[PDB]
């Protein structure tokens, strides 16, 4: 009684390899309504459906510059069905530009009882049905975000095991519906934890994640990993260098992530665009053996300059800013980026 | 960082003890739309909302004899807001007859990929919000049905641990919202597994369930257990007597269930009403030490006679039959029942 | 594939019941060579083999009415073959006095790598052969001492799971050789952890212990539990009354320990004779339901007085002191002892 | 509080890299007294130190053309203390020639109670001190053999997790004493299991093994993996090509073994020398990305022809046979071997 047939396995592996093809990354446009409301009010734009649609169309309808740059674009539930002003659907736009359609299938994080500010992620209800719907709607990969806080007694064993179990359930459902699941065990940089503590926490979290994936019979070749870079806390007084951070991140992935994983798509995790790009370039320049596609999956690290150059006015300046950021991060993913 | 405050624990314990009082059991009137349609077509009548309401009136609205025999009555999401033809809502009817309202908070059994027909339960999305709503609507306890099946390799480790984790999440959410969680780790009596194989499977399942409850900081004095009686599969050819079936069940509970659990409300997996009642009588007549209230949580084994004596035509005969069955099950819970 | 046959289970249950018969406790005379050297240099006398034989001489051969007070005595490998100077060996002495022989089968605690002062224990090598030998030598129950310390990040998940695993292996081997295994998850009282922290740690440790016992197919009716009293640290400022200590300890046991366990034989904790006795008396006076034999298993909490009165007396004064202590402790176990 | 300081980590990684330097495998010269008696009686000679030491000297003392062929040699306690014809200790004989000295630190397998013919390896008692002694004696790496059998209900969860726990304990102790631990989760080819079933079982076993290693804070860069080739059972009717065997084995390693592992040193598992060599060559010729040193750790697959050509003549022909077998196996581990 296998989980998937060879046809499903081949399809999932093909989708994952298309997503993490050399030099290709992920554009994280899956900002929920509240997050994008904060992003738009940071520049003064009002959070309306039309403004959201126009901003996401400005992001997605970029040029041949980002054509061989973005392996896949992840959208939201609303963004999947929205149409560009040209009249073409957003998944169709992404596919025409050579990308792969993705969608966040989270329902937000909920508190865990008995632990110090630790949250597990929900969204498993009807996930099979709505993942089949998204697959029919052009989506090929999904995203599940689980956050883990480094604190005095966190990430606790309960939070770690629960998040790993929930991620494995998400991945099982997505692979059963033909959707490539991107497992994101987010570890928040909020805190004073140093690089060594962050590396230890990432190692433990990813170990539990991959044990859960093995337990749930997840086809690892048809999955992607979306972990944060091993970085110090936001309150960390001790400054760690770029190559040191890259070595820590690559080592943490090496000690845990089996090579069957098609590729690793990092996140900015609240760091600046240039810092994220140089960190990814150093990671791909690490003098170790890294048997995955160490590529990027950036949100604000791709959108901050675009939003600043946009400001809400109805375009090509913001598009060019996003294009150059995407090109820089592609060169970082290829190891040939200069800050 | 505790899970519940002393006041929360005290009120949950009060609700639990009010549920499992000496003699008082649980009426499982939480038949979903499909199950109630199947029962109504078994008696031949049409499946309508008014037909369901009339069934619920037939069950809940009764005489003063049912009052000191039924501790709590669990309803459906629909039945929670339905009102009796008199005008009083069903939760207020249940409270007026001395009972306590219950709500089924499941969302079905989604299959587990990679397993031999093993299904995990869903319904955790928005469970906190809807449990707060149910608590405001009069519901003081919930129920979560997890299905495990004794096959040739099942219940597998994945199925057991996943169902235990899901039940623990359900229980944590319910206790956070002030609702007593009835954890029901159903092991289906489908197959030819002998009595002692059923005992072994039940022992493993309950051990995993209570380990998960401990890991999720579940206040066990504020929860109830709803397992099956340790019984052979319907295809088993060895016939085990009532006293030895009771011995097996009580031993299985004694080896896994900690005494903190206020009460064990037993389910009846296809048992006849009389057979389930005599099984409960034997269980409560077991010479071993049972530190829990071994009451009933019967559904079909409580209202099959009601269905037969009702037929669908608009009543008191079915009411009296249900009263007979409820009194028999109360005497069985008190260990003073005879056929 | 049952671990034990019905005859094996019956024998183990008989041994356990004889161990924890009403009012019958345990004397922990299993001090190792170094431990008894320190305990005898506390009075300053000596270490030599014969003079330490003379300790067990007056410990076991003291009165003729300690039979209804102490039911079993844990000895050492050395003490097993040591003889009373009259010619009778100590196992036969304890049998003649109505007791049952026990032997500690540890090999000391060893450090766990990567953690903060957490030590797992050895003794599993050749344990089957030496347990068969001890059964041939009259030993009917064993002992395993796993230590866990409460600190800033302790007991860790690794230490808890490893100690539970080694305890379960010990129990499996002992039950396979017909020896009743006493699982002792010693949670060391050093530190400043409060009562609530101690109770939480004890609950977690016992939950993992009993999950491991279930995983290793441990016959719980043929086992005993030897946990500590739920007591604060040596440096906890808050003063907790005896009945409150008892309520916490009994609640921690009820929340975890399944009723199948024959009895709970508490630890001395390194505390005073009178206060330990009244603590046990309060535990047996707790207004809850305790489905075990909450008896005593004390070392220095029965020895210190008979040590001060002995100091190398070559006798009856220390014999009488230990006898009066054991009588008071049996009275406490029966919930009758008055300080 | 890390398990190892950076100096210890560097030393362990250096030892591992020396062990699996390109083109170098491992000679599994270790044999318990019973196993070596069985071999020497199969060739017809007697089993005393006389022939045992001469056999070990035959194996280790060899031609200079085997120097880049064998990276490490796993020995026994006796063979560690035995000397060669020169009067020189076998550890030193292996050293200064290129080989790293290794010793099996098992104390045999002990049956697990409650399961169907499943065993756990013992040897943890005194492992720290005796590994320190082995380091003093020239040994730089160890070997631990855990046996898992594919059956109707096996490998059970208890057996898998217990073997992983004892392997992780062994590895932590060895890394504490500076010994590089070779984690060997043997899965017996005994049975009729299909190649797919063998791959599934190997996948689960390796996932559990590496989860345990992560839980015990094992430094993966300073460890070696010694798994069997994913091969059918002894009675599997379907014949599988060498390329198919290689693909299955490499896939099973990819899905579970993280890249931090310095190398993978397979075993014959009771197959012929030629079959083992061609299987290793196919594994190293697999068209996948394998971030480990896939080499050989062979016993009979390196010693059977040598022993048959020796027969107790007291030698050059046996030396030549073993040397040519080792040369073929090194060419296979380099991926450049043809019959």
């Amino acid at each position: 009684h296998p989980a998937l047939t060879p046809e499903q396995k081949k399809e999932l592996s093909d989708i994952a390899h298309r997503i993490v093809a050399p030099g290709k990354g992920i554009l994280a446009a899956d900002e929920s309504t509240g997050s994008i409301a904060k992003r738009l009010q940071s520049i003064g734009t009002e959070n309306t459906e039309e403004n959201r649609r126009f901003y996401r169309q400005l992001l997605l309808t970029a040029d041949d510059r980002v054509n061989p740059c973005i392996g896949g674009v992840i959208l939201f539930h609303e963004t999947l069905y929205q149409k560009a002003d040209d009249g073409r659907p957003f998944p169709q736009v992404i596919k025409s530009k050579g990308g792969v359609v993705g969608i966040k299938v989270d329902k937000g994080v909920v508190p865990l009882a008995g632990t110090n500010g630790e949250t597990t992620t929900q969204g498993l209800d009807g996930l099979s049905e709505r993942c089949a719907q998204y697959k029919k709607d052009g989506a090929d990969f999904a995203k599940w975000r689980c956050v883990l806080k480094i604190g005095e007694h966190t990430p606790s064993a309960l939070a770690i095991m629960e998040n790993a179990n929930v991620l494995a359930r998400y991945a099982s459902i997505c692979q059963q519906n033909g959707i490539v699941p991107i497992v994101e065990p987010e570890i928040l940089p909020d805190g004073d934890h140093d690089l060594k503590r962050c590396q230890y926490v990432t190692e433990k979290v990813l170990a539990a994640v991959y044990k859960a994936l093995s337990d749930h019979h997840i086809y690892l070749e048809g999955t992607l990993l979306k972990p944060n870079m091993v970085t110090p806390g936001h309150a960390c007084t001790q400054k760690y260098s770029h190559e040191e951070i890259a070595m820590a991140t690559v080592t943490a992935l090496r000690r845990t992530v089996p090579p069957a994983v098609t590729g690793v798509t990092f996140l900015s995790g609240g760091q600046s665009e240039e810092e994220a790009s140089i960190n990814l370039n150093a990671i791909n320049k690490c003098p170790l053996l890294k048997p995955w596609a160490l590529t990027f999956s950036y949100g604000r690290a791709l959108q901050a300059s675009a939003l600043k150059a946009w400001g809400g006015k109805k375009l090509k300046a913001a598009q060019e800013e996003y294009v150059k950021r995407a090109l820089a991060n592609s060169l970082a993913c290829q190891g040939k980026y200069t800050p």
